[PDB]
């Protein structure tokens, strides 16, 4: 139940970094976004643009040791363990951008990964070095707009050896990150030989943007939101063709490398929800104490200390659940974790979202607005209940794995 | 449970030109604005421009006979029962644009009925009739932001009598409309004289927005929507001062005109949320019959029919609420409805907002996007938990009458 | 939405007759009960005996005209419309032994709806008659322990015709009643031929208790409540035979009867849930103004006033729904109340457990005793989410009834 | 998150014994106490017999060293840590007669707990060392049916100073084990000196039963289930004198008592709630793949995987919740686990009764009988929302505490 000293230290260390150099920078971000959406002002484009503060916190960031956390590889990470990471992950959920200025988003975190395990030794040099350095940034491309994607065997989109290149056709979409001028190359995943063995039917191949045949064809909302700048791209590949040495790891290995790299990443996403949680509720204390109806405290009418309480509850008991997945992937691995790692799942969004919305309502109407980060972290949390799979998918898996013991 | 004849051939009428007239117009604006924002093109301006269309539609509406529909005033309006209303409303909810085409949205139809039932003359004269035409929009002005508004004893705006002259000062947000290039009039209710009898302390006042000393200061976002072309601003009032004619009905009189229009409101969102949870539910079983995944539709997926099940019922059992709520205020008058008007308040939004949330889920990722009216439904729903009074201090209402009942 | 005059002279007369002259007979032997268990004293089987004064009480309601109320048949039954019939039923749910001593109790109800419906003119004569009278009880016995009977055709107690005569074998469990010193007669419900056209492989069969080969096995307990004296039990019949007459209609037509007979059955069981939740709701609101903790009525302490207006809607919603459904009823027969009738089913129940679960911890401890109704009450209405089909069974119908729309 | 290598020893004998040694002798009681019933034979008396196996099971468990494994104190019990002892009385939450075949039941231990801190030399002498030998019972009373008992300083029942005697009279019920033959003494809490300082006006008083003025009243009911052979009792005590010596630790101490001993026993809840979750878990499962309706095993219909799931989530999250409550007891003591020992309160009850209400579902009819341990196990969670304060009083400690940390 404790963390290390390693871990401790850090824990201070970033939250303390957060508090006095990301969150100046992000309230005035989000503010200034606000103040030109609020007055009818301006372009569509400016809203876009990275805000120049970022390379400034991402180099205080790395000076202060703070920088590849999320990387287990001691040389060329933090060397720290799934255990070490999740309470910084939390810490770092407490904010849009931290995740950023660590070095430790979405997508960035799982497409290193990715490479750092089963990419070329050219493939390493030429683009996890600048992904490791924040230099560039990269997206995810499985999601398909034309079929339901939730089940992975749907995949129409193909990345296809004909002779010494690999041929690329389809549309992707949902890609989260890919509107950022700096988003520089795709992972794509697609399906090769659909006669192959089960499991060896699909690949991904490292894709550079600039590849002659690629359009990012327009962003995407998510309740209004367009996560600015990196956004939520849809992407259309048409005779995309690359050296058949893009593939990773090679043509039929998809499947193995999602499987591969399963479990740290859940962790990740569940306890940046776990800090988004706890900022919702301190919103609604400070909110609820301060703000005075009918005679008392908002936070002393009705039933609002109880919903208080049964947020302190659900955070709480969903924190641990994360950190014990941890606890397994660094003890067993993820063949101990198989359910953890969808438990977690299932469970961290589904619990911030009621949180947020607990918070948002005794906001009142300001709640719904962006003077405060309710509304955006309601989006946040709702969207992380279809991202990396649905609910219903991981609630099958956790059935599958249960019912399994009987047999 | 039947509806009048006239109902019913007023349900099939509106129902065919919102389906055939509305819809198609309604689609293309809705697309027209995520075709700019996707692309990150255009100005933010551009986007707030009143669609063209409908002042052709509500002319089409007018010649049709379908116009002012939610006035009893058999002269000025449709002379409709509340009983009689209410299928139309719900109508009318299923789409964004259809209250307008009609004559019924928010606010303008509430501020209309204070004016019909407690306007001068002249205040009928000048300001209803041209509202009746559907030639200019207004705005109620009642919340406040730096107070909590939910207990409106809280309000703190003033509108006091100096000579002949009303004189205002304050700040109001979340009005409803006041982006709107024809919003020409405002409903402003405050604080006149704190030491009078509790029940008249505070006035309505009916303010031109030209009058000098008035600054729409901002738009807010609800989830990032703006609801243009009308949105929801802050205003604010800087020694605005009008003559004492201004006030509605009188000094003191804020709270009686409140009281005297309740219900009637109550019904008519109400349902209109019964309209909006039927396009999610249709939209959820149209996608969960025609994607497939894990080898069947995604609707045969666990527990997928007992969700589609469970948001059947809840639709039914609230619009067959709220349709009691209409014959209460037709036959015992809002002192017979009493609980009623806050029952269906509470009841209708929750409802509306699970069984969305449910569509949104079926839809997978495009479930958040503006690609479907989903999203929007959501956020929609989830305000009408706060705007008009938050769900608490309706069960409140509920309570305390269920209460009296033991004494 | 109001009733006719025969309904509101009957609502106001069967709801004096309970409060005056059954409940404090209910109260009496239920006090009795509790005072033997309570002191560890007597035997089980006095338990069981029939309260005298029941057979008192349904001579006055006979003479008073509240008698055989569900029955529509004017000369033999009360005449009523399900509409007329389903507020009186509400009033009935409101007490243990009202529907007894009105002779509209299941299963009872129920079979004397089967026997004059397609009860030849001799199981008329020797068993509705005295069914019709009150001076026999019945039961039906469908369901079985050893196979899942949410499906029907999984049924393998048998009923087949072997020259002149039914013979039956098998057992069924759950037949309430069945304990009763006066139940007489049963209707069993098997398959005849495995081999004949999906419908026609079930019968019913009009089973004197008497027959050779019957045993009651056992009573059977729901958390503890046995409901004597008619209970719910088990039955074996080994080698029962009976003249082929004794098949109700005909061998084949099990399927036909139940769908012929279908919908009043689940009106009169959804109202009952109605009367229930608010005896709850109203021991909950007189308890929770009564009791003082903390400073304060209990009923203001927390969220107990926001959970008595949620009960309040809760009821209010459910209670349309099912008149609703009585309309239909009425109006287009069960062809068009298809999906109505399952609504009901799924709705009511779980209402009413919700309701009575809040009552329950608003009396502390003492809730989960019998010193009130309350503890009874939840098992009744947690019991009625599986008697008549389960949950699962009835939201099946209502989603593929919806998803046929779409078709 | 693992346990020490006595923890782990100690869980795998527990679960063994109680596998192989309790449940075929529960299983027996159960059974016999159900067939008695069921055939509406014997007496009421004769169902409260103590079972003589467990005089054996206790010898038995005493020989393998499985004994006053609650009782931290290494001579007189197993010397046990909180988080030791936790997943310990995990598996004895599995089974109804374990907790008092190993000495470990409520209410014992915790009366044994009072007597090891504060009892005299002569109090443990003649009380705590029977107790710890297995060889009496003892019941708390602090419940009174007349006063909301959720308030401790509602109570009305008087422990008062006369010369050297202390005088008891008043009522108190719930006292769980009053029933028992071999209840011998009492642990008495009422009001001593309503004008002494607040926390110093109540007092804990050693009473045995054999004192003249005791009457136990009546055995209550928990939804029929009366918990034989101990039960809940109703006693009242007239005029009931006793040394003053009598006083555990001195009269005023009362409040000063629970507060030394908070903690321990709120884990010891929890965590047999787990267990009981678990137990209810497994025969869902069970039943759910072995019965087939409409084509499939029960678990493959609708949303049963999904309920599975949400189960096994439920189940873990809360587990993790009340093992950290133990490690904070261990380590930080009762002043850091004030909040947690109130969490876990709230959380284990109410997700055991979820959890085994699924279950009952899965199982039809007869889950609602006794034919299996859920119907049971259902009362026995829900009581648990009761039983040692309210949810809500629970809920109102934690807002409490969270809301303290913005002051
Ligand atoms: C914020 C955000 C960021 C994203 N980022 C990326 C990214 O970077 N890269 C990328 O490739 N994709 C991304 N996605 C896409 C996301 O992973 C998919 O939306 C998701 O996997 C569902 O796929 P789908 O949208 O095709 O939905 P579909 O598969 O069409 O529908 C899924 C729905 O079907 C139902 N369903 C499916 N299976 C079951 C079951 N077993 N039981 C019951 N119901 C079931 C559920 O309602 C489920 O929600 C992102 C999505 C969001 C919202
Ligand atoms: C879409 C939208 C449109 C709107 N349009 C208009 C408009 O046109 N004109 C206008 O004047 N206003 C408008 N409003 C404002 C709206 O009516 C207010 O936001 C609302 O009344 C709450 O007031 P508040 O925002 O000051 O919240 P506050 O009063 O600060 O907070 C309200 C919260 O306090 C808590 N609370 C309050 N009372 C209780 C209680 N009895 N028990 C328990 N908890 C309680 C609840 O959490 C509640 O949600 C609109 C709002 C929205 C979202
Ligand atoms: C108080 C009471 C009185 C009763 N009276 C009578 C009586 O008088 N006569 C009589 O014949 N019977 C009676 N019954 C029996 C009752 O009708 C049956 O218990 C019920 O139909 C379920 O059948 P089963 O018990 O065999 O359960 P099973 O069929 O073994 O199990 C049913 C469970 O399976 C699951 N399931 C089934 N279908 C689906 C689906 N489509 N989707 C998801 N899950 C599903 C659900 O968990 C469901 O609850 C009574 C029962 C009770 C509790
Ligand atoms: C199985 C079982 C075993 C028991 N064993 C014992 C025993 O061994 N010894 C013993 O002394 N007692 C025992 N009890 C009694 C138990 O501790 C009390 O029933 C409980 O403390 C509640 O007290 P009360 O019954 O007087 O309820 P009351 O105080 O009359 O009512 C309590 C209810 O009031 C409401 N309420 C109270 N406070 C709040 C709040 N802050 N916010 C909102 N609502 C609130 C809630 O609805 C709460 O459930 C037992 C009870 C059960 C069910």
């Amino acid at each position: 139940f404790a963390p290390s000293a390693r871990a401790a230290e850090l824990i201070a260390a970033v939250r303390e970094f957060i508090d006095a150099e990301v969150m100046p920078v992000e309230r005035a971000v989000l503010a200034h976004h606000d103040e030109l959406l609020g007055a009818r002002a301006g372009t569509t484009a400016e809203l876009w643009h990275v805000p120049p503060e970022l390379d400034s916190l991402k180099a205080k960031a790395r000076a202060a040791g703070l920088w590849n956390l999320f990387l287990p590889d001691p040389e060329l990470g933090g060397g720290l363990s799934n255990s070490e990471y999740a309470p910084l992950a939390e810490q770092m959920g407490r904010s849009l951008f931290a995740p950023t200025v660590f070095n430790c988003n979405a997508p960035d975190s799982g497409n290193m990964e990715v490479l750092h395990r089963y990419g070329s030794q050219e493939q390493k040099e030429v683009w996890l070095e600048p992904l490791l350095e924040g230099d560039i940034r990269s997206a995810f491309c499985m999601t398909e707009p034309d079929v339901a994607s939730s089940d992975a065997t749907n995949m129409a989109a193909t990345a296809v050896v004909e002779g010494d290149e690999v041929v690329i056709n389809g549309r992707k979409w949902w890609s989260t990150g890919v509107g950022h001028p700096d988003c520089k190359v795709i992972i794509f995943m697609g399906l090769t030989d659909p006669n192959a063995h089960r499991y060896a039917r699909h690949s991904m191949v490292l894709v550079p943007m600039d590849t002659p045949g690629i359009t990012v064809e327009r962003m995407l909302p998510t309740m209004g939101f367009y996560d600015e700048p990196g956004g939520h791209g849809v992407v259309s590949f048409d005779n995309v063709r690359l050296p058949a040495d893009a593939f990773i790891a090679g043509p039929g290995k998809g499947f193995e490398i999602a499987q591969g790299r399963l479990g740290p990443g859940r962790v990740h996403h569940a306890m940046r929800l776990i800090g988004l949680a706890e900022v919702a509720l301190e919103h609604a204390c400070r909110r609820g104490l301060d703000r005075t109806a009918f005679g008392k405290p908002l936070v002393n009418l009705g039933g609002n200390r109880e919903r208080i309480a049964d947020a302190r509850i659900a955070i709480n008991q969903t924190r641990l659940l994360v950190l014990h997945a941890a606890w397994l992937l660094d003890t067993v691995g993820i063949m101990g974790a198989l359910s953890a790692v969808s438990e977690i799942k299932v469970a961290a969004p589904n619990m911030a979202q009621q949180v947020i919305d607990m918070a948002i309502q005794i906001h009142g109407g300001g709640g719904l607005s962006n003077d405060f980060p309710l509304a955006a972290a309601w989006v946040n949390a709702r969207a992380l209940r279809l991202a990396d799979g649905p609910d219903e998918v991981h609630r099958g898996v956790v059935a599958r794995i249960e019912l399994a013991k009987y047999a």
